[PDB]
C-alpha cells in the first residue's frame, strides 16, 4: 500500500552502524538470510501487516535469530492483538481520570535522550493506589499504558528518528523509586508484573535504557554487587543508582532536555498542570511530524 509505503520512507530506516548487531542496516548475511525466511513463513500464514524490516527484527532478536520460534513469538502478538484490541485502541480508549489520578502514579514522556529516544518517566516511588483505585482500575490503568505504546510506535518513534538522523525504536526509562516501602512495593506488583509481561511478548526490544534512581540502600547495593556477572549488553541498558543520580542521568539525557526536579534544565508550565499532563518531545514538533499526522492527546 501507498499509505504504509509513504509512512516508512518519511523517516530514517537504519540504526547507526556501532549499533547491536542484528539492527536494521547492521545485518551480516546470516541474518538478512533470517529476516527474508520469517518474512514469507508469515504471508504464507496470511499475515498482510507489521511485516517490515524493524519490526520482523525485534522479534527476531527477541529469539535470538531462531526463525521458528520468532515466528511463534510474532503470531502470539497478532493473537493478543485481536482478542484486546489493539489495532484500535488508540480511537476507543478514552482515560478521562487521568488529570484526577496522575499525581497518584506519574507516568508521563518527555524529550529525548543523546541517542535519540523518547524518554518515559516513572515515579513508582510515589504510587497510591488506595487513592487512584477510588477513580479507575487496574485494567484501565494497563489500558492506558498499550494505548501509550501504540502511541510511542504509531507517532513518537517515527518523530524521534526523523529529529535523531538515524532508526529510534527504543526508549530511555527513568523510574523515580523515592518514597517506596515495601507495603507499596506489594501493592503496584501485579501491576508492574502485566505492564512487563506486555512489554517483553507484545513489544520486544523496545528497551533502550532503564535507569533507577532513588533505589533503596539494599536494592541498589545487590546490583553493585551481582553487576560483574550480567551480559555486557545488559550492564551497557541498566543501571540502579541510589541519591547521587543526577550525573549519570546528565551523561545520557541533554540537560536542556531532562527535567529540573531531576538534575537538569527542561521547564514546563507548572500551572498547566506540569509535568504529570504533559507530552512534550520531537512529536509536537512539525518539523518532525510526517504523514501519521500528529500524536492524539490522552
Ligand atoms: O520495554 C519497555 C517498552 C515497552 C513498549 C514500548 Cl512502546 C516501549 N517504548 O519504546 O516506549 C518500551 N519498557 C521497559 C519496561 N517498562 C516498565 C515495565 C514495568 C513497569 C514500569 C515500566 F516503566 C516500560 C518500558
Amino acid at each position: 500500500t501507498q499509505q504504509e509505503k509513504e509512512f516508512l520512507e518519511s523517516y530514517p530506516q537504519n540504526c547507526p552502524p556501532d549499533a547491536l548487531p542484528g539492527t536494521p542496516g547492521n545485518l551480516d548475511s546470516a541474518q538478512e538470510k533470517a529476516l527474508a525466511e520469517l518474512r514469507k513463513l508469515l504471508e504464507d500464514a496470511g499475515f498482510i501487516e507489521r511485516l517490515d524490516d524493524s519490526t520482523l527484527l525485534r522479534f527476531l532478536r527477541a529469539r535470538k535469530f531462531d526463525v521458528q520460534l520468532a515466528k511463534e513469538m510474532f503470531e502470539n502478538c497478532e493473537k493478543w492483538r485481536k482478542d484486546y484490541g489493539t489495532d484500535t485502541i488508540l480511537q476507543d480508549f478514552h482515560y478521562d481520570e487521568k488529570p484526577l489520578i496522575a499525581k497518584f502514579y506519574p507516568q508521563y514522556y518527555h524529550k529525548t535522550d543523546k541517542d535519540g529516544r523518547p524518554v518515559y518517566f516513572e515515579e513508582l516511588g510515589a504510587v497510591n493506589l488506595h487513592e487512584m483505585n477510588k477513580v479507575t482500575s487496574e485494567e484501565r490503568m494497563l489500558k492506558n499504558l498499550v494505548w501509550e505504546y501504540e502511541s510511542v510506535v504509531q507517532y513518537r518513534l517515527p518523530a524521534c528518528s526523523r529529529a535523531a538522523g538515524h532508526l529510534v525504536e527504543t526508549s530511555c526509562t527513568i523510574m523515580d523509586l523515592k518514597g517506596i516501602s515495601i507495603s507499596s512495593a506489594y501493592s503496584v506488583m501485579s501491576y508492574v508484573r502485566e505492564a512487563s509481561y506486555i512489554s517483553q511478548n507484545y513489544y520486544p526490544e523496545r528497551m533502550g535504557k532503564f535507569y533507577i534512581i532513588n533505589a533503596p540502600f539494599g536494592f541498589s547495593t545487590a546490583f553493585r554487587l551481582f553487576k560483574p556477572f550480567l551480559d555486557p549488553v545488559t550492564v551497557s541498558k541498566i543501571f540502579i543508582l541510589g541519591s547521587s543520580y543526577q550525573k549519570e542521568l546528565l551523561k545520557q539525557i541533554p540537560a536542556e532536555n531532562l527535567p529540573v526536579k531531576f538534575g537538569g534544565k527542561s521547564e514546563v508550565d507548572e500551572s498547566k498542570g506540569g509535568l504529570y499532563l504533559s507530552d512534550i518531545g520531537p512529536w509536537r514538533d512539525p518539523k518532525y511530524i510526517g504523514p501519521e499526522g500528529e500524536a492524539p492527546e490522552a
